[PDB]
């Protein structure tokens, strides 16, 4: 279900993406927003109703990229600690469910992330396995 090699790949590839997140983070969000308009719709308050092709270089996007990195870094550092993973996922699920976000939408974010990580040496099958383990902890709380 989640092998030692899969965890090693996720950890090492995340460390490379993390080093470049200043530029990579906004590209990941744009990829997500172009593929799923229903996800971008949930960011209406943040972006003050602006069109999707204008948001990449705003301060708001830089802030969303920083929040995203901080949570994924916590998850990746605790891949052998289910108890810590569970706790972090419960908070995350509650906050997003409160905005009307669906489990399907979160899943879409993890599927875009898995392919986006190939650029940083990520094995997409490894990132899909880690997304599956985390969604099994998030989904029931949505
Ligand atoms: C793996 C997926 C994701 C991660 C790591 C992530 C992480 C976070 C974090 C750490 C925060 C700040 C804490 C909080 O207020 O909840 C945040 C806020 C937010 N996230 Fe997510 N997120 C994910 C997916 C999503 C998806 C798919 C959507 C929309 C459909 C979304 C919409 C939001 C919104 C609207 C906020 C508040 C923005 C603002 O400050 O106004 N996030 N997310």
């Amino acid at each position: 279900s989640l092998e030692a090699a899969q965890k090693s790949n996720v950890t090492s590839s995340w460390a490379k993406a993390s080093a470049a997140w200043g530029t990579a983070g906004p590209e990941f969000f744009m990829a997500l927003f172009d593929a799923h308009d229903d996800v971008f719709a949930k960011f209406s308050g943040l972006f003050s109703g602006a069109a999707k092709g204008t948001v990449k270089n705003t301060p708001e996007m830089a802030a969303q990229a920083q929040s995203f990195k901080g949570l994924v870094s916590n998850w990746v550092d605790n891949l052998d600690n289910a108890g810590a993973l569970e706790g972090q996922c419960k908070t995350f699920a509650a906050n997003h469910k409160a905005r009307g976000i669906s489990a399907g939408q979160l899943e879409a974010a993890f599927k875009v992330l898995s392919g986006f990580m190939k650029s940083y040496g990520g094995d997409e099958g490894a990132w899909t396995a880690v997304a599956g383990a985390l969604m099994g902890e998030i989904e029931p709380d949505m």
